[PDB]
């Protein structure tokens, strides 16, 4: 029986510049006292279905956890563009995963699609080879998290049983 339940997630700065930190306002309930802290993570997934072009963006240990309703803002570092094969990879649809673990075991994951567009570029009118050659100016790239369409996955964990 799940001790911690996420009730809502609101992105506070959306759309935003690619390089802006992510601000996730998270409300959850803790039904029973827990021995340990909550481990929050935000992961950048550079392309759904293919390779692991991924980046853990930030983490936050939150605790001790007050019983009842909890609300906080997880402000996560933006992606590191040096961890990407090349700049143009930031463009188009990518994924972000907000997750929480307890004693090292993930118990909830909230995934979002993210549209990424550069000022002045219409991506749909350009062929793939042009996208791999176009000069990307990261300061002109906006992300738009598709925040009304979360994918919520829950994993049974042991908590303090």
């Amino acid at each position: 029986m799940s001790i911690v339940n996420i009730l809502s997630v609101n992105v506070l700065n959306n759309p935003a510049k690619f390089s802006d930190p992510y601000k996730f306002e998270i409300t959850f309930e803790c039904l029973e006292p827990l021995k340990s802290d909550l481990e929050w993570k935000l992961t950048y997934v550079g392309s759904a279905t293919s390779q692991s072009y991924d980046q853990i963006l930030d983490t936050l240990l939150v605790g001790p956890i007050p019983i009842g309703i909890n609300k906080f803002v997880f402000e996560a570092d933006p992606p590191n563009i040096d961890l990407l094969p090349q700049l143009s990879d930031v463009l188009g649809v990518t994924v972000i995963l907000l997750s929480c673990a307890y004693e090292d075991n993930e118990f909830v994951r909230v995934g979002y699609y993210v549209n990424n567009e550069m000022e002045g570029l219409n991506l749909q009118e350009m062929d793939d080879a042009e996208i791999k050659k176009v000069k990307v100016d990261i300061s002109k790239v906006w992300r738009s998290i598709l925040a009304e369409k979360p994918r919520v996955t829950r994993f049974n964990i042991q908590w303090d049983n």
